[PDB]
Order: structure tokens, then C-alpha cells, then sequence
């Protein structure tokens, strides 16, 4: 039995095969880029709040708060990665360090728990609904989004120990994800009514961005099993891939999403 690498697939690899210098350093630098971009975004959203009418500024405020939480928690995740493995001169690879704290997904999942409700909420300060009620949409978003992250978090505890449960819990989580997609699509359709064609075009881009960037997360969750129980991805390569797809998803769903909403708000105050 491999006691030290039971908690997650990153630990499992690091306690059996170990990581190449390339995989270790690559992952270290990708995660560093992750939190560095959130700090830049924090400054962008603060400095541009004066460019939008007061009625839309709650969206820029919620983007700045998402940036603070993501900078701090991705910074923690980055330090956790680099401090958890150490180099063995004999084998020439990085292995899980029993004296360290071991790699822990808690930082990222906590970041999601906080940010998902705010990302979904903030669009309701830019578009107008038509036949739907603000409170009803808000409550559906907050409930479904919380459940999606919780059931997902439960799933990842069984990643190494019980793949069957890993997949069943991820399927449950996917149910909530599809309900979010259904609600967001109705919101975008109602928000397109009555606004200018320029604004409708930006909203269409927001919808495509939202759909792709959020679908990246379940992809990264499954990444090391996407080539079978002993394929190319069941390895340090599935780890590099998973961590890269999370970082791309985070920049897109938090920073780029917020920039587009700010551009929509500016467009709206032109008619
Ligand atoms: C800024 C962080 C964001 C927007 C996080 C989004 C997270 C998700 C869409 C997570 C989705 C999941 C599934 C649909 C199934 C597998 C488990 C999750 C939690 C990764
Ligand atoms: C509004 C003007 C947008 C300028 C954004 C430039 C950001 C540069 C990122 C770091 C280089
Ligand atoms: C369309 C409005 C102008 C777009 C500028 C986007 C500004 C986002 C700033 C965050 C990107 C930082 C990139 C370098 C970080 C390393
Ligand atoms: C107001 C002009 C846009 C400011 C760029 C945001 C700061 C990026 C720092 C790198
Ligand atoms: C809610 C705005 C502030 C979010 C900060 C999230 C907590 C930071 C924890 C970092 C170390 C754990
Ligand atoms: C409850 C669903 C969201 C999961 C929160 C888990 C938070 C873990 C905190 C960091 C772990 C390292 C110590
Ligand atoms: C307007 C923000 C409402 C949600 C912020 C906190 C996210 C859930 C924390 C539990
Ligand atoms: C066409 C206006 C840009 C929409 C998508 C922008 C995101 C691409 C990555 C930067
Ligand atoms: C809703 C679940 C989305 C998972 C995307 C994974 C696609 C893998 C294709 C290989
Ligand atoms: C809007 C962001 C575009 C990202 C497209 C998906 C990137 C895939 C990277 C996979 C690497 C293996
Ligand atoms: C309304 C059309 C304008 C869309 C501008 C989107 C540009 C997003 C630029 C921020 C991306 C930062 C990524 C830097 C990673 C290195």
C-alpha cells in the first residue's frame, strides 16, 4: 500500500514514479503565472471603475473581489506545489516530501466555492431580465453552484482510492453544472432583448466564453483517465495537463469574463 500518495493523483505520482525536472518546474511556473495574472487583474478592475456609469459598477466591484480571493488562494496553491516535492540526486526526480504538508487541492476548491456565486451573480448587474425574476435567477445560481462545487469536492477525495466513486460524484456535480448552463442561457437571451446590436454581439461572445471556459473544469478533473487506466495521461503528463487547463480556465472565467462584462457596460451607456 502507498500510504503517502493516497489523497490525490498528484501525490500518488510523486510518491511512486516522482516528477521530472521538466514537469515539476513547468507546473511550478504555470501556477505562478496563475496568481500573477489575478494581481494584474485586480489593478485593472480598480482603475477602470471610473469608466462605467454608477448603475453598472457593482460588476467591477465583484470582479475586484474575485481577483483578491483568486490572487491569495492561487498564491497558496502555488507555494503548496513547490514545497511539497523535493529532488533526489540518486534517482534525479522530484518526489513527495514526507516532511512537507503534501499536495492539497483544498486551496483551489475553496477558491471556487467563493468565486462561483459571485461570477454568476455579477452579470445580473449589467443585463436586464425580462420575464424572469432577479431573485429567482440569483437563488438558482447560488444553490446549484454551491452544490456543484461541494459534490465535486467529495468526488476528488476518492480519486486514487475509489475511481468508481470519483466518477459517480463527478457525474452528480455535472448535473448541477448543466442546470447552471440552462439558467445562464435563459439570462443571456432575456438580456439581449431591446439592447443595441453592438451589445447583443458582446453578449453572444460572453455566452461562448462562459460555455467553453466552464466546461474546461470537468475536463481537467478527468484528465489523467482520458486515455484509460494506463495510458499516456495516467502519468506526470496528465498532471501537467490538468494544472495547465485549470490555470487557463481560471484566467478565462474570472479575468476575461470580467473584461467583457465591463466592455458591455460601456457599450450599454452609448444609446
Ligand atoms: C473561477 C473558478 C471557476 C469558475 C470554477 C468553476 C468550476 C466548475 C465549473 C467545476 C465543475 C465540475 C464538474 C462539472 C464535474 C467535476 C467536478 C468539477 C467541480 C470540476
Ligand atoms: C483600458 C486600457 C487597457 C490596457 C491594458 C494593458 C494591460 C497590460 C498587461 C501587462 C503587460
Ligand atoms: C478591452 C479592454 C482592454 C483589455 C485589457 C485587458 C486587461 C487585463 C489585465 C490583466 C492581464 C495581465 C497580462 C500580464 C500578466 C502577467
Ligand atoms: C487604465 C489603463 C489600464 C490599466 C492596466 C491595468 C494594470 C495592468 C498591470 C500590469
Ligand atoms: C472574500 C475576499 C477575500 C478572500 C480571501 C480568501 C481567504 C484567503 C486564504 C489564503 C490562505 C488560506
Ligand atoms: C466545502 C467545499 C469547499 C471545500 C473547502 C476546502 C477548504 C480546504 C482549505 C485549505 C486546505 C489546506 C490546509
Ligand atoms: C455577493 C457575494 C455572495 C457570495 C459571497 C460568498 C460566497 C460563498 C461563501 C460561502
Ligand atoms: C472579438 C472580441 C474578443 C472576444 C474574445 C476575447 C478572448 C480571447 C482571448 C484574449
Ligand atoms: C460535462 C463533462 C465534460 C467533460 C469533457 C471531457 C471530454 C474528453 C474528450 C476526450
Ligand atoms: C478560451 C481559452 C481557450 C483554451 C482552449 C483549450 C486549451 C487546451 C489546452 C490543452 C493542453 C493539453
Ligand atoms: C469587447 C472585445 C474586447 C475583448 C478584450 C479581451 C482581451 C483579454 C486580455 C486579457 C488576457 C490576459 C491573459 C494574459 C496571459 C499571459
Amino acid at each position: 500500500t502507498q500510504e503517502l500518495g493516497n489523497a490525490n493523483f498528484e501525490n500518488f505520482i510523486g510518491a511512486t514514479e516522482g516528477f521530472s525536472e521538466i514537469a515539476y518546474q513547468f507546473t511550478s511556473h504555470i501556477l505562478t503565472l496563475g496568481y500573477a495574472v489575478m494581481l494584474a487583474g485586480l489593478l485593472y478592475f480598480i482603475l477602470t471603475i471610473k469608466n462605467v456609469d454608477k448603475k453598472f459598477q457593482m460588476s467591477n466591484i465583484l470582479s475586484a473581489v474575485v481577483m483578491v480571493s483568486a490572487f491569495l488562494l492561487l498564491y497558496a496553491q502555488a507555494q503548496n506545489w513547490t514545497s511539497s516535492f523535493t529532488f533526489n540526486e540518486e534517482v534525479g526526480r522530484y518526489f513527495l516530501d514526507p516532511s512537507g504538508d503534501l499536495f492539497n487541492n483544498g486551496y483551489r476548491y475553496l477558491n471556487w466555492l467563493i468565486d462561483v456565486p459571485m461570477l454568476l451573480f455579477q452579470i445580473l448587474f449589467v443585463v436586464s431580465l425580462t420575464t424572469s425574476k432577479f431573485s429567482s435567477v440569483r437563488n438558482q445560481f447560488w444553490f446549484s453552484g454551491a452544490m456543484m462545487i461541494i459534490t465535486g469536492y467529495i468526488g476528488q477525495f476518492y480519486e486514487v482510492s475509489n475511481l468508481t466513486a470519483f466518477l459517480v460524484w463527478g457525474a452528480i456535480s455535472s448535473a448541477f453544472f448543466f442546470h447552471i448552463l440552462w439558467v445562464m442561457k435563459k439570462v443571456i437571451n432575456e438580456g439581449k432583448e431591446g439592447i443595441s446590436p453592438a451589445g447583443q454581439k458582446i453578449l453572444s461572445n460572453i455566452w461562448i466564453l462562459f460555455l467553453i471556459s466552464w466546461t474546461l473544469y470537468p475536463g481537467a478533473y478527468l484528465m489523467p483517465y482520458l486515455t484509460g487506466v494506463d495510458g499516456f495521461l495516467y502519468s506526470e503528463d496528465g498532471v501537467m495537463a490538468r494544472q495547465l487547463v485549470y490555470t487557463i480556465a481560471d484566467v478565462s472565467s474570472k479575468v476575461i469574463y470580467g473584461v467583457l462584462l465591463g466592455n458591455l457596460a460601456i457599450t450599454l451607456s452609448k444609446n
